[PDB]
């Protein structure tokens, strides 16, 4: 299948090179697997998800998405137009307040219903959580991503938005998830990016476009936006029959682009994710 005028981050995901603007995919598309978004919910009725879009759990008053973060995220991996897994099943955790805070109680609580949670869905082809959330350092936060990514969910998580190592942050630094770096759209490490050996792979994380609440689009940025890219890949990838939750992290740093970023500092990987789709 071949998206025209795709979102930059779209087109790069299925590209050996910068600059072009199509995306290409095989059209199973993600169908049959399931991705989590915790973050601060998802505006379900938004026409992009098309009814495959559902919330799941909220530790707040509502489990409406009144910031937007949450649905941007869900939108990148998954909607009809800026997703990259456009055929996926979307459930949305709502772990952060509509300010985009949550305490760390709740962040594991959320991660740990998701690890429960994915035996009550159907999702033949794999599971994936996209957490584009951080914080300092905690063992308590890297111990229920651990968890998660070993109950058989491929977990992909922000770097950190602090251009800072990212061995300070949580769940980031966790060495068994899959740690995700921002880059832009002329192949530079995002001057926001955080870096580190603890990094696993770069997406798309400068000027993504994707949905936003009151049925809208906006274009916003962060290590954030980069992680639904590699999340809706595992996604994609998972359906095709191509890797597994447990293996899907080192399989996307295996067939990615490799030294085509700019700006990466020493010791960092220089690994942009990438579809390897044929056309
Ligand atoms: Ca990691």
């Amino acid at each position: 299948a071949a998206q025209t005028n795709a979102p930059w981050g779209l087109a790069r995901i299925s590209s050996t090179s910068p600059g072009t603007s199509t995306y290409y995919y095989d059209e199973s598309a993600g169908q049959g697997s399931c991705v989590y978004v915790i973050d601060t919910g998802i505006e379900a009725s938004h026409p992009e998800f098309e009814g495959r879009a559902q919330m799941v759990k909220t530790y707040y008053y509502s489990s409406r998405d009144g910031n937007g973060h949450g649905t941007h995220c869900a939108g990148t991996v998954g909607s009809r137009t800026y997703g990259v897994a456009k055929k996926t099943q979307l459930f949305g955790v709502k772990v952060l307040d509509d300010n985009g805070s949550g305490q760390y109680s709740t962040i594991i609580a959320g991660m740990d219903f998701v690890a429960s949670d994915k035996n009550n869905r159907n999702c033949p082809k794999g599971v994936v959580a996209s957490l584009s959330l951080g914080g300092g350092y905690s063992s308590s936060v890297n111990s229920a991503a651990a968890r998660l990514q070993s109950s058989g969910v491929m977990v992909a998580v922000a770097a950190g938005n602090n251009n800072a190592d990212a061995r300070n942050y949580s769940p980031a630094s966790e060495p068994s998830v899959c740690t995700v770096g921002a880059s832009d759209r002329y192949d530079r490490r995002s001057s926001f990016s955080n870096y580190g050996s603890v990094l696993d792979i770069f997406g798309p994380g400068t000027s993504i476009l994707s949905t936003w609440i009151g049925g809208s689009t906006r274009s916003i940025s962060g290590t954030s936006m980069a992680t639904p890219h590699v999340a809706g890949l595992a996604a994609y990838l998972m359906t095709l029959g191509k890797t597994t939750a447990a293996s899907a992290c080192r399989y996307i740093a295996d067939t990615a682009n490799k030294g085509d970023l700019s700006n990466i500092p020493f010791g960092t990987v220089n690994l942009l994710a990438y579809n390897n789709y044929q056309a």
